[PDB]
């Protein structure tokens, strides 16, 4: 009801006031209020790089130029850091990057994604359909529905590994916690290091303390962000593994040379924090 | 306009100007300085042309990258020199290395370094060192009357001016400059890298770093080596042994190493 074609989004909020990002609008695709959040979705300047754009209550989640960093982070050190991951399970991810990414894997034998919002990936398959094609997947099975509800009612020892791709108190850890097979990886995306630091110490020792071994949070380049870089807690059930380092590097996977931004060397990096936020991986 | 600093094809990044507190054209560039958001974290902010060059919460990054990098890749800076760097930041992190007997820092615009006394005392406190001398000049006429062999490492914190900054160089000689960003132009950095090595530099690498208030949030850096088998990626001299380590906000070994480390899309800058 607002945004118009020639007119420039402009993204901005709390916690970190003083500072807004804004974008040219090229041409409206969508924009409306959908049952749980608002959705936008525009062309942005033809003459810049991002081309199609997401955004959800006014913040932008997707972009086919930066989509690749996100997606492949999240997917890529997780299942890189288990021993065998055949069975995952993604909370959100309707837009389906990061299913994309999973379903690389050749040791996944099925994978569940449980996303809210049905119009995201209404809107996903439209309008970004090189990211949503992984949704009609044989292996993938997609659930509309809330994903605090999905995992309290998801037995014990399901999954090998759960990825949280959605920026869900002590109650739902525990079920992911217990969910999770014993040698099990969870995955979340975190905070920013720069605009909140401290929540991402609370989150780092909530978890633990909810019953993960280990959590390690890793940093990567999202230029769409804020501060350029939004990043992950990669968390272990299995007490003695290191996540830091590739279990099993992506080179000896065939699909290593298809992707455009992780690989082992940067999963090692990821994880190098500067001095200032170095604490929280110890 | 009202109250907000706009930055910059189709895309834009804005600031709400709580006070300026300095806003000219300076003899070589537009020079603006003002108090961003109480609210907000930025503190004093600095643009050049309409360009952020310095704010009070990410400066560091920048600044002990760029010199850091350089100087633990270098087995013993004594001499140094960096070409812009106004503001003092560089200089104050190439001034905690102990082995560090004399700095030269040539900045073209001397008006930027008076708003920096002014207006960032914490990082312009490095201009009045002993071991500093600084000059208000342009840093392609330095290089190109600077003797041979002078420099260990050489800054540049903005083909002629590189075979002068090659020739400066002692034979162990480390240069860096500041890089393009791999995402709005990599093509830029590919040629630059390319332009380096056929200058008569052994070898060039690409470190990445974290810094939130240029537009992409990513700039880079390029460490050059004058002698062939260098490997800059690695720390030399690791920070941790010296006894400023604590004090970095950014900078250590295991970010040096990890700096080096870039996506596969910009991964042939490294080879
Ligand atoms: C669009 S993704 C954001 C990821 C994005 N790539 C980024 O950079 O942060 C967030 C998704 O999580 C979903 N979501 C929000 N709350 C949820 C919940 N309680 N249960 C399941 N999915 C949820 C939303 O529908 C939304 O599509
Ligand atoms: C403020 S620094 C930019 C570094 C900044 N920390 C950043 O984030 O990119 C740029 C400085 O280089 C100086 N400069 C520009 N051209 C120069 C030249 N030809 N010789 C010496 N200094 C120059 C400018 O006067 C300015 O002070």
């Amino acid at each position: 009801s607002e945004l118009i074609s020639g007119g420039w989004f402009r993204e901005e909020n709390d916690q970190w006031p003083g500072q807004a990002m804004s974008l040219r609008v090229e041409k409206v695709l969508y924009d409306a209020p959908t049952k749980f959040q608002h959705l936008t979705i525009f062309e942005s300047d033809p003459k810049g790089p991002w081309g199609t754009v997401m955004a959800l209550d006014g913040c932008i989640q997707v972009t086919d130029y930066d989509e690749f960093v996100y997606h492949e982070v999240l997917g890529h050190t997780s299942l890189c850091s288990h021993p065998k991951p055949e069975r995952v399970l993604i909370i959100g991810g309707g837009d389906g990057g990061v299913l994309r990414e999973v379903l690389r894997h050749g040791t996944v034998e099925h994978c569940d994604l449980v996303d809210i919002d049905g119009e995201v990936m209404e809107q996903s398959k439209q309008h970004f359909p090189q990211i949503s094609r992984s949704l009609a997947d044989p292996r993938a099975t997609v659930r509309v529905g809330d994903g605090l509800a999905f995992v309290r009612q998801t037995p014990d020892n399901t999954y090998d590994v759960v990825i949280i791709d959605t920026t869900f108190g002590e109650a739902f850890y525990k079920d992911v916690l217990r969910i999770l097979k014993p040698d099990g990886i969870c995955c979340n995306q975190g905070e920013s290091i720069w605009l909140d630091l401290e929540l991402i110490e609370k989150m780092s020792r909530f978890i633990r303390e909810t019953g993960f071994a280990s959590v390690q949070y890793a940093l990567m380049h999202v230029p769409t962000y804020p501060c350029g870089s939004i990043g992950t807690l990669v968390c272990s059930k299995k007490a003695g593994v290191d996540v830091t380092k590739p279990l099993r590097p992506v080179e000896d996977m065939p699909f290593a040379k298809d992707l455009k931004y992780y690989d082992s060397e940067m999963h090692k990096a990821s994880f190098a924090l500067p001095r200032f936020a170095r604490h929280i991986n110890n």
